[PDB]
């Protein structure tokens, strides 16, 4: 199956998935110079205040750290979206080495790591549906840069020892995602992909100007991540990341000037 290895990463995914080559793929390089500031854009508007997290869980290609999303709890609305997205998951994609790991480039820059907070359209019942849809998610992505720590990402740093390999899960109830913000909400928006197999052209993009910034520390234990099960041979969990795709037909809009 899939991976990020050099016989079964990126360059192999299109031959089982072969939208893979597509019109809308993500991610892609954000040029500063060209993305186009969008008068029409509203703020966004992220209400994490009733998030309920639930779990954690090491599924071979990154950790999620998934939410309930029965009710509107966690939700992203405003912005380019239309209607009412639900926070299902929240994962990362980071570098064997501080200079890779975004999945987004800005000006061909790579960050050392992105978050990625999935949210699906509350118009399509479920995720499921919603991921059959081309309007079907929005996911938010925040760059990260190794600097200072960042407080409220700790706690999942603390709790990555009990899903070192594939498989592994472990309760993480009453996480705030709020801590994981920027301060400012300024971004860039287009439509695309998921950026894993099955690589679905569903998701709203919108990805932050403003990086967060995580000690070496935080990043250094993502990097001891294991995507082997317990008792395969050990590969430890870096460079998860699909490079920039082609923009084809699409422009990416600016919320600000
Ligand atoms: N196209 S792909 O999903 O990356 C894919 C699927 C399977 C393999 N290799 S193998 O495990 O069957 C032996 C490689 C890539
Ligand atoms: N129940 S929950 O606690 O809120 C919950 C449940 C699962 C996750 N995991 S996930 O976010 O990675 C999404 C996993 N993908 C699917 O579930 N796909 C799907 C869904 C319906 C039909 C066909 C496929 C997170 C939270
Ligand atoms: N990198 S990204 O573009 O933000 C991105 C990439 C992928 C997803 N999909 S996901 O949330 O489901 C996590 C992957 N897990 C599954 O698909 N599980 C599954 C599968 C079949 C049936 C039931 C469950 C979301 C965001
Ligand atoms: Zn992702």
């Amino acid at each position: 199956h899939w991976g990020y290895g050099k016989h079964n990463g990126p360059e192999h995914w299109h031959k089982d998935f072969p939208i893979a080559k597509g019109e809308r793929q993500s991610p892609v390089d954000i040029d500063t110079h060209t993305a186009k500031y969008d008068p029409s854009l509203k703020p966004l508007s992220v209400s994490y205040d009733q998030a309920t997290s639930l779990r954690i869980l090491n599924n071979g290609h990154a950790f999620n750290v998934e939410f309930d999303d029965s009710q509107d709890k966690a939700v992203l609305k405003g912005g380019p979206l239309d209607g009412t997205y639900r926070l299902i998951q929240f994962h990362f994609h980071w570098g064997s080495l501080d200079g890779q790991g975004s999945e987004h480039t800005v000006d061909k820059k790579k960050y050392a790591a992105e978050l990625h907070l999935v949210h699906w359209n509350t118009k399509y019942g479920d995720f499921g549906k919603a991921v059959q849809q081309p309007d079907g998610l929005a996911v938010l992505g925040i760059f990260l840069k190794v600097g200072s720590a960042k407080p409220g990402l700790q706690k999942v740093v603390d709790v990555l020892d009990s899903i070192k390999t594939k498989g592994k899960s472990a309760d993480f109830t009453n996480f705030d995602p709020r801590g994981l913000l920027p301060e400012s909400l300024d971004y860039w928006t287009y439509p695309g992909s998921l950026t894993t197999p099955p690589l679905l052209e569903c998701v709203t993009w919108i990805v932050l100007k403003e990086p967060i910034s995580v000690s070496s520390e935080q990043v250094l234990k993502f990097r001891k991540l294991n995507f082997n099960g317990e008792g395969e041979p050990e590969e430890l969990m870096v460079d998860n990341w699909r490079p920039a795709q082609p923009l084809k037909n699409r422009q990416i809009k600016a919320s600000f000037k």
